């Protein structure tokens, strides 16, 4: 199986959590990924979500294809996703200015907003702590990364997958996200299959021109299967962790097959300011910069 860690309430940097930090990072470099156990409270909100996800996904098409912006990438598309970003209304400068992917995310009702708004705010501690946590295994200060997630750009991918309708049986390709780290949420279905870290296996940096990562290694093994199990989140890094790391983490690939039944899942994105450069940590004079406002544009 996978490890299965507790995260602390507070990330203080006492031996334990740091301890705690460099068993997160044994657990992505050995096997590209890991679980963390939530709680009551924690899994309550995940199910929440997910019960508001299954009532909209069944509306008619006619009326969630109207959960769209043409101010930001939030709202329904067509698996059928529903993607929620930073939520401002036309009231806030940053929409006024005209800012890309700044807006109101078209909410199908506020029982999908209540709902979906405290299912974020959760993930975004428990991805601050293991941000936390990442820089203390790393011998990093604390606030290393958490210090570019100050308003971060974080989003979540509402995903719904069909089973099985064809003789084919792809969901999504291998692919890697662009993020910081991804926390991933997901019933009883299962159809989530990540890539671990090979040895001497080359990676292209999603992050470069000329050097995507999209579809690559899809066919050759392996591909861990990601057990749905009871009362999980499964935390993995992303483009940006692998850059700034310097590769030490490798933005873990992933696809989704489709199962024989109808498959619900989550994918939140902690990730910095869309004002933050990300920068590479054991390279300090090397003058690359990630400035998430265009990342972010450029890969949706
Ligand atoms: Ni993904």
């Amino acid at each position: 199986n996978l490890q299965t860690f507790e995260l602390p309430t507070e990330v203080t940097g006492c031996a334990a959590d740091i301890s705690l930090g460099r068993a997160l990072i044994q657990a992505w470099q050995k096997d590209g990924i890991f679980q963390i156990k939530t709680d009551s409270e924690q899994d309550r909100k995940t199910q929440e979500a997910m019960a508001a996800s299954k009532q909209f996904c069944k509306e008619p098409l006619t009326f969630k294809s109207s959960c769209v912006s043409d101010l930001t990438y939030s709202g329904y598309v067509a698996p059928e996703i529903f993607t929620v970003c930073k939520d401002l209304s036309v009231g806030d400068q940053r929409v006024k200015a005209g800012w890309p992917c700044h807006g109101p995310v078209p909410w199908p009702n506020n029982t999908y907003q209540k709902s979906m708004k405290t299912f974020m705010e959760e993930l975004g501690l428990a991805g601050e702590r293991l941000l936390k946590l990442t820089a203390l295994g790393f011998e990093l200060p604390i606030n290393t990364f958490t210090d570019l997630t100050r308003d971060g750009w974080h989003h979540m991918r509402v995903l719904r997958f069909p089973p099985q309708t064809s003789t084919l049986s792809r969901g999504i390709g291998a692919h890697t996200d662009y993020g910081l780290l991804v926390i991933a949420a997901q019933d009883d279905v299962g159809g989530l299959y990540i890539r671990p870290p090979v040895e001497g296996e080359k990676r292209n940096r999603n992050w470069l021109p000329g050097e995507s990562s999209a579809g690559m290694f899809e066919h050759d093994e392996p591909w861990t299967f990601v057990t749905p199990t009871p009362g999980v989140w499964t935390v993995f890094p992303g483009d940006i962790l692998q850059f700034m790391t310097g590769g030490q983490l490798l933005s873990t690939p992933h696809k989704v097959k489709l199962n024989t039944r109808e498959r619900f899942a989550c994918a939140y994105f902690h990730e910095p300011n869309f004002e933050a450069s990300a920068y590479p940590l054991f390279e300090p004079s090397a003058n690359e910069r990630i400035h998430y406002g265009e990342h972010f544009t450029n890969m949706f």
